[PDB]
């Protein structure tokens, strides 16, 4: 806890990140590893084969040129690329991620100054002032990100090229008529209700169990093919138990190669029958379609208009970009999703209480290898959980009925961020504690509420420091070295692979994870306001991790990560909103530690300022908000007439038709 | 506080009631009297000259028939007009007001049955069932009135005759232009952002100076009128200082007589003056204007899209009835707007501060008063403080900025549960005591907060027995009697009348006053659903009151009270959302109570009351509350269609043009 103790830890943690920065260049030195290394460039055709023409040197014939830059020059190079450059290389979403790590230097570093400059010197009254400078930095800051990104979406999508989502909506709980097909319902609805400008339409049907027996297929053809092309004849005949599969050579089911092809030739009949049986059956319509408009600017009057009185019928939204849409959620009815919810909010409840006490325990041995001298096992650890959490998290969106992969990722940062305020706050040590306060918490004398909780509610600032050194520091370095994919890829391209050229391309290394990053980077932003007027111990670790996940991150999404969607920066709101949470509750625990430190001379200051957060709030999501959440009208006709006068002659029908169907 | 008293008191009250109802059997027998009585049918042209073809008998000739229906017999008759009917010669206003009554009739009738078979009888686990049962009672009643009020209101807009508000839109903050005039602004926008249907727009001109002109030359012409027109001549010239006006010789100013008839002439020239730098100079184009459409469903789409980039610049909303707008706030800029709000919000603190206290004296009087035996001075002024009331929170919502007499009526009504919210709880006796708890409040021990407040915070039933008793019951028939229109019709067509046959018509009795009548109904669902499971006894006097009120009201309704505008049914939403606070409340005060008189063993069930209403609300306010804010598309293309159907040559030009033009 002392300070001898944290450096000590510190240089261990820095030790560990540049390790890993040194490994990294190795890696990407060696032309073999290049393909998950700089993944985005052969996405773009920029990049030839692995080596900028593959086959070549750079291994460990030279190592890696014994000197600094061997493994610190991918830092100024990410930083050289203009980000005018990255919103055409990468995407907006990308560029707009990167800007919340660019703004969490630029709220902490005047506050970290501000408070080195009253708290440690001149250590209360001072305590309130400072809050409320933190706080109206942190929202200057806010609201002139909110500003630059909001008009870099406008522009963004100004310049974007036709989409079909430009002039399509989804049109959910499309009411039942015993008479009319949804086809036809919907075609004769948006024929009478939106008859200048409708186009086509795309029912949605529910190909699930289709696309399941494709995917199911392709992944029985290439199961043992590495088996099948080992030495062809009678290779081995693993046995994946059918309980878990995985496994192999463990059952009793050998039969042929490539798992069994006789089941694969199954898998196809069974395709081909459920084919016949959700194209030509009507009951695999679901009640929902995709209405396309001619016009931009009428698709964004269904998106925003009210259709009939049932405001929960013929729900029209924005439709999302064909490859964002989540098709396997388009078949759930709106009636379930309500439920679906309800369930995954409480299973969240229970999540909470699951990993709470698994992170603790990993803290605690983190400190304690810290003291003794693994770190770096500390790390993978901690890494772990903090790796089946935002998959679980994404399970739980899924279940909830979320047709795009963005607002999936969306809803799963939401709710991790609800695990970190939980983890970090009420439930971070009454439910971290094995047995003792949990139980306690639930079974302890009657009422004693601000007793047992409000007796140091946030935990101890000593803990966090130890958190931001070891999972914003050295996890950040880890995330350049890119260990998973390369060994997917190597366990691919050598297993199989059976490619004619270059089919077999498991280079593609996601996106930067909105849904996992994201939340990191909030529960820095929690870390950082709230402990500011209190300790300003814990802002200079934020700030490296900030400032290390910026370039580590800008490298990453210049070199391999890959956008799966666009959705140009449509989740800043979200962002914005976590770091207003932040705030306030900075502000309520400041409330609190002046409660106690006091004499409700600062009480009416310390009330005034979350009112005046919420203010400020509430003006954000008036002035900005709307730019993130509808097109406007002006903005679409703008783009409606240009195009029209570009391209005096376009078929809109042959684009928007088949743009929607289910891709199976 | 015992039965005895209180029964002396209610039957105070009660004949004080009888009483009023015999006044007013005799007056409404007075055929002199008949035109502030029976308002609503000579404004409909229903009925003739007062009395039926007036200057008849039926006054003091016969006084009231000697019987019992001479002054009950308006009951029954109250209740035969159809509920249709009245919508028809009413409105869909003033028919939803009445079920509101009806509301509480639903609602606390089921529930004082079922407080009357737990509470009294078996007197908490009960406690929790209770306030479960009257929650899930008042949250289905809710609901079922959400959606009948919202059909009624569909059915009615679909009804409804051709009205100019149908078509237009009000775009407010229109972005000021070096080169172009507000109304060159407006067209180009709307020719190019809606080509299809737009038709014409009214720029808003600050013609307030004009319009208060005019005004004054009105009261300038008939203010000595009745002296002019005494005997000619040289009359009595009175001399109303100019500092307040009225008094009457007092002052100095003699002149002539018509309030001196060369300063009317004075206003007249004024008007002339007025009227050039009004009408073409261009600074009074205000940056608004009332944007017509060729249909419903383009100014549907129009009022429901955003319109800019800039989602606080062109801000479209639906446009109110022509005789609903309040035209002097519509020379008010956007920006001033906000600013109004907060500096008539903390106004409002300090408005609180000012009646709780006279209020609190007054019903000590009225106790003091019962105890003795006037009650029926206790009445007068009670209701004295409770008619200035909503005058000053009308005026400050015309500060605030409200461009609809509708939405200042909403708004004063809203303001007006915080006034009673807080008189009856927090700083109902601490912030009613004279001295002594106020400022304790403000300055007693350090901390001290659930202690001053927690102790009894919402008074005492007994107390608020006497208030309906008073205000409720006595005060809804002294609505009947209808005093103060009579004596200034009395004092208007002897005195200042003047007329040629019927122009001098001061029978209008104005509406039901929807800023007063509705937040008396809510404080009586606060008392009733806080108290519900505590004391059982309040119930049954609240229940008299939505009883008396509903025929009382409904007789005003069918026979006095004319409607100044017709919002169908659009206050709604906050008349629910008032009575799910009350029920929140309700709950909240329970875990209290319930906190203390136990173990925790109720809390689990105590904290989920309060997330299920609001879970509720959430489902309300999502299905019902769309109705009553935007019109749905498909709606406005079938009234569309079926009007082009009908009149197949209809100039809407010519309708909407001039529909929209300042009254002066």
């Amino acid at each position: 806890a002392t300070l001898k103790d944290i450096g000590v830890s510190a240089g261990i943690n820095i030790l560990t990140a540049f390790i890993f920065f040194i490994i990294f260049a190795f890696l990407r030195l060696q032309p073999f590893n290049d393909r998950v290394y700089f993944s985005k460039w052969y996405l773009r055709g920029l990049r030839s084969s692995p080596a900028s023409g593959g086959g070549f040197a750079g291994r460990f014939v030279n190592l890696e040129l014994r000197s600094y830059l061997k493994f610190l020059h991918w830092m100024p190079e990410a930083l050289k690329m203009p980000e005018r450059e990255l919103i055409d290389h990468a995407g907006l979403d990308s560029v707009v991620y990167l800007r919340i790590y660019w703004l969490g230097l630029k709220i902490f570093a005047p506050i970290a100054m501000l408070a080195w400059a009253v708290l440690v010197p001149v250590n209360f009254w001072a305590h309130i002032i400072m809050a409320y400078a933190f706080t109206i930095w942190t929202c200057y800051m806010l609201m002139k990100e909110y500003e630059t990104v909001a008009n870099m979406r406008l522009q963004f999508l100004a310049s974007e090229g036709r989409r079909p989502d430009q002039f399509t909506v989804l049109v959910r709980n499309v009411p039942p008529d015993p008479d009319e097909t949804v086809s036809e319902l919907v075609e004769h609805f948006f024929l009478v209700n939106h008859p200048d400008n409708y186009l086509t339409h795309q029912v949605v049907c529910n190909a699930n169990k289709l696309a399941d027996l494709v995917s199911k297929k392709t992944k029985l053809q290439n199961w043992l093919d590495y088996y099948q092309l080992k030495y062809t004849r009678n290779n081995s005949q693993i046995r994946p138990i059918t309980k878990l599969g995985c496994l192999g050579l463990c059952g009793q089911k050998v039969d042929a190669i490539e798992h069994y092809i006789a089941e694969v030739d199954k898998t196809s009949k069974e395709i081909a029958e459920e084919r016949e049986n959700v194209v030509n059956d009507q009951k695999s319509v679901m009640p929902a379609s995709f209405v396309s408009f001619k016009t931009r600017w009428a698709a964004a009057v269904c998106a925003q208009t009210t259709q009939t009185r049932n405001p929960t019928e013929w729900l029209t939204e924005w439709a999302a970009e064909p490859r964002d849409i989540y098709w396997p959620n388009l078949a759930i009815p709106y009636v379930s999703l309500t439920v679906r919810r309800l369930v995954m909010n409480v299973a969240f409840f229970f999540l909470t209480f699951f990993f709470i006490i698994p992170i603790a325990f990993v803290q605690s041995l983190a400190t304690i290898e810290g003291i003794e001298k693994q770190g770096l096992l500390a790390g993978i650890a901690l890494k772990l959980f903090l790796i089946f959490l935002p998959a679980i998290l994404m399970t739980m969106s899924k279940f909830e009925g979320f047709t795009s992969v963005s607002f999936l990722e969306r809803r799963s940062a939401s709710r991790y961020y609800i695990f970190n305020l939980v983890n970090v706050f009420l439930g971070s040590v009454i439910a971290g504690a094995a047995f003792e306060q949990l139980n306690s918490f639930l079974n302890q004398s009657p009422n004693q509420i601000p007793k047992t909780i409000g007796m140091a509610i946030p935990m101890k600032a000593t803990a966090f420091i130890t958190y931001i050194m070891v999972d914003g520091w050295a996890g950040v370095a880890g995330e350049i070295l890119m260990l998973k994919p390369l060994i997917i890829y190597h366990l691919k391209n050598a297993f199989l692979v059976k490619t004619e050229k270059d089919r077999e391309e498991a280079m593609n290394p996601g996106s930067i994870g909105f849904n996992t990053g994201e939340p990191q980077i909030q529960l820095y932003f929690l870390l950082g306001l709230v402990y500011a007027p209190v300790t300003p111990m814990l802002l200079p670790f934020i700030l490296v991790f900030f400032a290390l996940a910026y370039v580590v991150y800008r490298h990453q999404i210049i070199n391999v990560y890959n956008q799966e969607y666009e959705s140009a920066a449509a989740f800043w709101p979200d962002v914005h909103g976590r770091v207003i949470t932040a705030l306030i509750i900075s502000q309520l625990l400041l409330m609190g530690l002046l409660g106690t430190k006091h004499a409700a001379s600062a009480a009416p200051f310390l009330i005034a300022l979350p009112v005046i957060t919420i203010g400020f709030h509430r003006f954000c999501k008036g002035r900005f908000e709307p730019a993130f959440v509808r097109y406007p009208l002006q903005e679409a006709m703008m783009k409606d007439t240009l195009e029209r006068a570009r391209e005096p002659n376009l078929n809109l029908k042959g684009y928007l038709q088949d743009a929607y169907i289910h891709p199976v």
